[PDB]
């Protein structure tokens, strides 16, 4: 982990994200009022460019607080900036840092896949509780989580793709569509794939919600985050599972969304199989509930219950993990 | 290889397929009236090109689970009388007879990484009948140095993000290049003739009919090289790619940059930092393909060249 984000890679993918950089570029640059001649605390600094953009929004004082080795990068990038004299790199975890002072404001990049799959969350609540004013700003102050059964024509592409060969090579490999079936969709693996508009089967449902300044909310992070929901299919397709995605919000409303019907990020869709495709149509009633919970093995890998029931059929459930 | 994605890869992989169909259909003339070995025939499917072109008939050998759809595909194209799929190794299966060809789908990342050449080699010596067809026949090495374009934009990024949110992060290129460049990974990328720093040059060839090539590949395979540059570029590193020969009755199954892609791609030996390199700068050295001592499995590659008048230098890939 301290080994993933002091290399070059995954800085590059979250700098490259245009929808989330530019995201977090105006939901602060919008904060100016909040921010300006105040000071920021920034959970999981990475290379600092968050906390450079607090600064150009008019704060005093940024620390920008990064755990891995890219703390070194990020020092040479505010100084190559200017602003070290506003903008301190600590290095360290945020937990243990050491600070002059409680700060007006806390901002953080801190989702992972499906929000809470090696997640910082915890870090960001830890900061919270240790250095936030009485009354702070904290960017985002919210995320809200979504769900929506997809028929994922990509998935129905490899299914298909079996009764396809005879067509191309002259041999007939249809005996295959059962057996590859169980291997897509018998797992029970959290899939990380972007979706489009035409993947969705119903209206997205939102589950659940969490509000960073609620104390609590960390013990809730270990019993599990999640909800209910109900929605009607808009027509005759394969269900082939759910799609689970998030957003974030800032206190301006600016949304930085992660759904297949907006602008497409790193994060994608958390995708969840069920065993085999199930036929719907217009108008099928699909409820359930699902939960995002923190691996037994591993507390930083999400793992997410699934419980579902497709018009009449039996409610059945399902294990997923990252 | 019981799972389904590994075979899906393997056959949506047009420019392979269709190689080894037609270095199987070509060859007729060969395989009428005979008898076919297919080592590690997976789904079965060119077990059944082989029926196609005239074989009288073809042992399946497939040591994973999938050698229950591979009888599956035989029989749902009405073949299971002349092909024959038999589950297991290929090392301790016992065939009927010895057959007038082999068949098989051996080839890794590097051609040598998760590869079967040692199952094919023992099927060989243990079946094949003398003189026999073998498809492919061999393989060919290649190397050309190279220019990596998609790197160069990847160290370029950092110079272009105050372009675009007005943050300077220029500094970061010196520190991507080092993470980039300076480990001792072969990278499995696919690149395009532009990449191309000078003519490839062949460094090594594998008969796949020689006894005793097995025991070879076990000390290593490669050659030397020299080569001369097209002209001014970063030098960033190596290019190393095979191409597989049927015999003819010749098609030649290529992963070069200049041909059309594979899923092999090719295997990237960064240095570990960019050179410059001119017209005509000479590139001289040798490459060997080694199992790794940790795991007889795995491609390790040692590189040894000389840039110029620069010092020549050293280092050791692994996969
Ligand atoms: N947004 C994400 N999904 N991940 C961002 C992780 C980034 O925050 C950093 N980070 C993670 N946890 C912590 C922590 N407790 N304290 C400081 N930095 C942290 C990590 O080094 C990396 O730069
Ligand atoms: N990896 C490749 N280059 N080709 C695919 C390997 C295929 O050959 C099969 N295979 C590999 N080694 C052997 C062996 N010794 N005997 C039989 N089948 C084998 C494996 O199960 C898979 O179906």
């Amino acid at each position: 982990y301290y080994e993933c984000y002091s290399d070059v890679s995954v800085h590059e993918e979250m700098i490259a994200d245009q929808v989330r950089t530019e995201a977090y570029r105006l939901g602060i640059l919008k904060n100016w009022a909040a921010l300006r001649g105040k000071t920021v605390l920034d959970v999981g600094a990475g290379t600092g460019i968050l906390s450079i953009f607090c600064a150009q929004a008019g704060a005093r004082r940024v620390y920008a607080v990064e755990a891995s080795a890219i703390w070194q990068q990020a020092r040479e990038v505010v100084r190559l900036n200017g602003l070290e004299d506003r903008v301190h790199v600590l290095p360290g975890p945020v937990e243990t840092v050491e600070l002059p002072e409680r700060v007006d404001a806390i901002v953080s990049e801190w989702m992972g896949y499906g929000l809470l799959h090696e997640s910082m969350l915890s870090s960001v609540l830890h900061a919270r509780t240790k250095w936030l004013k009485e009354g702070g700003l904290l960017l985002p102050a919210s995320a809200e989580l979504f769900v929506a059964p997809i028929s994922d024509q990509m998935l129905e592409w490899r299914l298909g793709f079996w009764s396809q060969v005879k067509q191309h090579y002259g041999v007939d490999m249809s005996c295959m569509e059962s057996f590859a079936t169980r291997c897509l969709m018998g797992h029970s693996e959290i899939v990380v794939q972007d979706l489009s508009g035409e993947d969705v089967l119903a209206r997205p449902q939102r589950f659940a919600q969490l509000e960073l300044a609620r104390a609590g909310l960390e013990q809730e992070l270990e019993a599990g985050v999640g909800g209910r929901f109900r929605c009607s299919c808009y027509g005759s397709a394969p269900l082939h599972g759910f799609a689970v995605w998030f957003q974030v919000t800032f206190p301006g409303p600016l949304v930085l969304s992660t759904s297949p019907l907006h602008p497409a990020t790193h994060w994608k869709q958390a995708l969840l199989y069920l065993n085999e495709p199930v036929p719907v149509e217009q108008d099928t009633d699909i409820s359930g509930e699902i939960t995002l919970l923190p691996s037994p093995d591993n507390p930083r890998r999400l793992r997410i219950l699934l419980r579902y029931k497709v018009g009449d059929h039996e409610e059945k459930t399902k294990d997923f993990a990252m």
